[PDB]
């Protein structure tokens, strides 16, 4: 019992469908820090990420492809984590130092610089203008020094401006660089996204992909570097041997000479081998995938935010709306706001185009009761022409409560009463009611749709298991089948730690049962995963 | 202690009005409507707070001149000489009247900003009057949902 | 109603067999068996 109880966390168990037909069950070891780096909250919420986008968001026929690239990007995370844990070597080292700081504190600097922000816009609060000397823009209170300490808050700023930009590019871009690579080197291994066939126009980062084909750092950040010998050895018959190395980048005689036979290289001693160490079209192509994601562009428009308010003081009221991407329920309300943007821009441009139109008509026959000039000697008129016409109605009619009318002169006295009463309904009721009842409506049921797609989210997982998919009746049949059966049979956790364990462990000390799982893992198929059928429901005669 | 400050003054005994909110059963339920988005409700204003203060910042940087409230010439009562007086007239004004801002300040037209006032003005009516008041309404109905 | 009519057709078209009728439950025991019936075995553009 004591040797069960104590080796309980460390022995992990999953199923899988078997060479033969018949489920089997496969035990193994978890390592502690791998537990550990597991229970790490970050994997937490990057697995809820991942639940909520293959519930939700469908993919339900690429489940266990995307299951897999999830475990390959949680093991690469974790072990970014585990890297940047807790003369020119002295330099370089100092330097990896700070990065590893700015890593581990990157989160804490972006909460900093959101209470830096807040503290300035309240120092800026106190703000006056006037004529005579301190027009003057002057910091006006009863306490001095006030401005200097603006000053020091505004350099404390930037420079956790600077922190959280060296921590992003530290900490966020290798993820996304290792996905972008394996993209590239699947398309191009299986696929054949440039050899027999070609990138589309329409694809910018297809055409934009084509400069590391031939940059002899393509697979950096991914586990495979053999993937252009790979690819080489797989079309080299039909497109040609010498055409692929051309697109590859390769030397067929050098990498013959490798396999034979290579010697080993001396480390860089200084900082001018790195610089020469320098590919180019690799940085540019680099530099290229960076720049394109959404988080960074942000980032640097937080730091010209505050290079601009070292300018103009005012310019720092900008960073108050960070709280939106800060606050996750901020995110959540403007998701709501955001999810039907272009229906409220359309709606609005609908608005445009039937104001227009009632500025047509009024133009043509309202011109008279447009005069908007208290003395009759000074009249001003507001329709004399259509581009004032459409900017009297657009500015003040669609602000203005009743229609455009309650702005007009009274309608009664005249030949046109009853056309000028009917005008003055339709814009009130097609205009002021309708379009704004569409733009109510859009967000509230966008409101709904959120809360019924987590709902729904819930509902699946709470009801279906995950990796075979059987409902939790036929596990309910016995006293917590289905909580047995979603924690201990068969558990995402304890498929990750199989591939770590593969990963991690000789070729020549797998098992049967651990080979014939790496073989298909390496070749891309997806069977051994048990879908609609388990241990219990295959041995339910012989009770398990 | 309302109560026994009511024996103090005879005028505290209103507040025992409120009671029938936890007295009467549907006074409950429709109260658990309103509270059960109370975060998401006072979130809500203070976005509202943040948005009314960026306008407070452009129309003070910019739109100085046209926030004269007083009908003496002689003696302007301007609104938005300072950042405070900008944004408690924003708050106060703007967010409880309809249309806009807009509708308290001057007539834009015969000026060099016309456009940008106008634009002003629009962005303020369709992002703090008619958005966010959407969000409040829709969130006690959706509450009650 | 206009969103939940869509979500209902969908959701109908991604559970139910077109030609057959019968639950996607049925197929699934056997890996793919649903997307393997509704584009091998019975297909609208089979039977046109
Ligand atoms: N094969 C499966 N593996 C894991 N969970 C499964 C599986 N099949 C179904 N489930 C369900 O998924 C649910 C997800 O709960 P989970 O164990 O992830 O919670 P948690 O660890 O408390 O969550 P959090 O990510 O918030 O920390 C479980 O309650 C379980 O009912
Ligand atoms: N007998 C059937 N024939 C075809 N589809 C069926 C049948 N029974 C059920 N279905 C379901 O109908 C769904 C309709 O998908 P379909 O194959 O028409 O998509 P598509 O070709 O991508 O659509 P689109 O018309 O937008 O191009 C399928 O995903 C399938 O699950
Ligand atoms: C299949 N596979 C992986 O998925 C993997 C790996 N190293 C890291 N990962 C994620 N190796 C060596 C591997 O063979
Ligand atoms: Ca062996
Ligand atoms: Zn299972
Ligand atoms: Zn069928």
């Amino acid at each position: 019992e004591s040797i069960l109880e104590y080796f309980r966390p460390y022995l992990g168990r999953i199923e899988i469908m078997g060479a033969s037909r018949r489920i089997e069950r496969i035990y193994f070891e978890i390592s502690e820090t791998n537990r550990a780096q597991w229970e790490m909250p970050q994997v937490k919420e990057s697995k809820r990420q991942f639940i909520f986008d293959v519930v939700n968001e469908g993919g339900e026929a690429e489940k266990m492809e995307l299951f897999v690239s999830f475990c390959e990007d949680t093991i690469f995370e974790m072990q970014i984590a585990a890297q940047i844990s807790e003369f020119w070597g002295e330099l370089e080292v100092q330097r990896v130092k700070f990065l590893n700081y700015l890593s581990r504190n990157f989160y804490t600097l972006r909460f900093l610089a959101l209470f830096l922000a807040f503290a300035i816009n309240f120092i800026l609060l106190f703000y006056k203008v006037s004529d005579s000397p301190p027009v003057y823009y002057f910091l006006e209170e009863s306490t001095g020094y006030m401005e200097p300490a603006l000053w020091c808050l505004s350099l404390l700023h930037t420079l956790v401006a600077f922190l959280c930009i060296i921590g992003y590019n530290c900490l966020k871009v290798p993820l996304v660089i290792f996905k972008r690579e394996k993209e590239l080197a699947r398309k191009l291994e299986f696929d054949g996204l440039y050899i027999t066939e070609q990138p589309g126009d329409d694809d910018v980062k297809g055409q934009w992909d084509r400069l590391v084909l031939n940059t002899p750092s393509f697979p950096s950040n991914y586990w495979d570097k053999f993937v252009k010998r790979k690819v080489l050895d797989k079309h080299g018959d039909i497109f040609g041997r010498e055409r692929i190395a051309e697109l590859l980048g390769m030397d067929l005689a050098s990498l013959e000479i490798t396999a034979h036979n290579e010697r080993k290289p001396d480390p860089p001693p200084g900082l001018l081998t790195w610089l020469m160490s320098i590919d180019v079209k690799y940085q540019i192509w680099k530099f290229g995938v960076i720049f394109t994601d959404n988080s960074f562009l942000y980032l640097g428009w937080y730091m010209v935010m505050s290079l601009l308010g070292h300018y103009n003081n005012f310019f720092f009221a900008a960073h108050l709306l960070d709280i939106a991407m800060g606050v996750k329920t901020l995110r959540t309300i403007l998701s709501s706001v955001t999810h039907n943007g272009k229906q409220l821009v359309m709606t609005v441009g609908l608005l445009a185009v039937v104001v227009y139109l009632y500025t047509v008509v009024a133009f043509n026959f309202f011109r008279k009761f447009y005069n908007k000039s208290e003395d009759e000697d000074e009249p001003d008129m507001k329709c004399d022409d259509m581009m004032t016409c459409y900017l009297f109605h657009m500015y003040v009619g669609v602000r203005a409560g009743g229609g455009i009318g309650d702005e007009i002169e009274d309608p009664a006295g005249d030949e046109y009463e009853l056309y000028r009463v009917v005008f003055d309904i339709t814009f009130f009721f097609f205009v002021i009611v309708i379009l704004l009842a569409i733009i109510q409506g859009l967000i509230i049921d966008a409101f709904g749709e959120l809360r019924d797609q987590q709902e729904q989210v819930k509902e699946d997982m709470e009801t279906k298991c995950f990796i075979c998919g059987i409902g939790s009746d036929y596990f309910d049949t016995t006293p917590h089948g289905f909580e047995t059966h979603t924690l201990e049979e068969h558990n995402l956790a304890n498929y990750m730690f199989f591939l770590m364990y593969l990963i991690n462990k000789d070729e020549t000390e797998h098992t049967g049962q651990e080979s014939y799982v790496w073989k298909m893992y390496q070749e891309r198929c997806w069977d051994f995963f048990p879908a609609g059928d388990c241990f219990r429901k295959q041995y339910e005669d012989q009770l398990s």
